[PDB]
């Protein structure tokens, strides 16, 4: 088996469904014991939750799934009603990202698209009906941050007041993306320094906030 498929295994092992907390911890213990996984972890993850809970946003798009840790994080604090769709481009990752949802009770509130971001996105309007998102979490593929912003900018799916909030902007690192938005006056850019999940290396998320064209 994969390291994805032991994630979910120690999950259902270790946690108790119906409980995203015990869902986040389990995972956390497993990559911080056993094997190092690029899920956004806990030190991003409280900087995470402070900007959900500031915003409340009713619907969320997260590039890039995984196993579903970010997805838990987030709909675990969504307000009743609220949405939050996931992209994922492999199709076994998305697979474990599903059941693990359906293990934390969440799944009423996520769905799991599974494709690539830049296939997906000119089908959220017509095939999902979004009108505009009030956030996106960037987590995919450090050289599509940029592309997939403008993408999202092009199909009419941002709106004054739209939070984007980019993982790994320092590790791996986005300068495109980061030099992109810093400079441009259609965002307003804020840094948060943190540390690489489960690893003593400095990293970041940066929140960027459409202002419109
Ligand atoms: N173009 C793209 N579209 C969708 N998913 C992509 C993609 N490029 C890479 N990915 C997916 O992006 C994921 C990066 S890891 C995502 C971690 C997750 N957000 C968490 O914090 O728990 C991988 O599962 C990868 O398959
Ligand atoms: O590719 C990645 N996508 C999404 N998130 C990531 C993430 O949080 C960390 C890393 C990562 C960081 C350091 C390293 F040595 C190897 C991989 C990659 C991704
Ligand atoms: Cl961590
Ligand atoms: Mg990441």
């Amino acid at each position: 088996d994969t390291k994805e498929q032991r994630i979910l295994r120690y999950v259902q092992q270790n946690a108790k469904p119906g409980d995203p907390q015990s869902v986040l911890e389990a995972i956390d213990t497993y990559c911080t014991q056993k094997e190092w996984a690029m899920n956004v972890g806990d030190a991003k993850g409280q900087i995470m939750d402070a900007v959900i809970r500031e915003y409340s946003p009713s619907l969320v798009l997260e590039l890039g799934a995984y196993c579903g840790y970010s997805a838990v994080r987030m709909a675990r604090l969504l307000q009743p009603g609220a949405r939050l769709l996931t992209m994922e481009i492999n199709p076994d990752c998305a697979a474990i990202t599903q059941q693990m949802l359906n293990f934390a009770g969440l799944q009423d509130k996520v769905t799991i698209l599974n494709g690539a971001s830049q296939d997906l996105i000119p089908q959220l309007k017509k095939k999902y009906d979004v009108d505009t998102l009030d956030m996106v979490f960037l987590d995919h593929w450090k050289d599509r941050y940029l592309p997939d912003t403008l993408l999202l900018e092009k199909c009419g799916l941002l709106r004054k007041g739209t939070v984007l909030l980019a993982d790994n902007v320092i590790v791996p690192g986005t300068p495109d993306f980061l030099a992109y938005v810093r400079g441009s006056s259609s965002f307003e850019c804020t840094h948060y320094s943190s540390y690489l999940e489960y690893m003593k290396v400095v990293d970041g998320l940066e929140k960027a906030i459409y202002q419109g064209p």
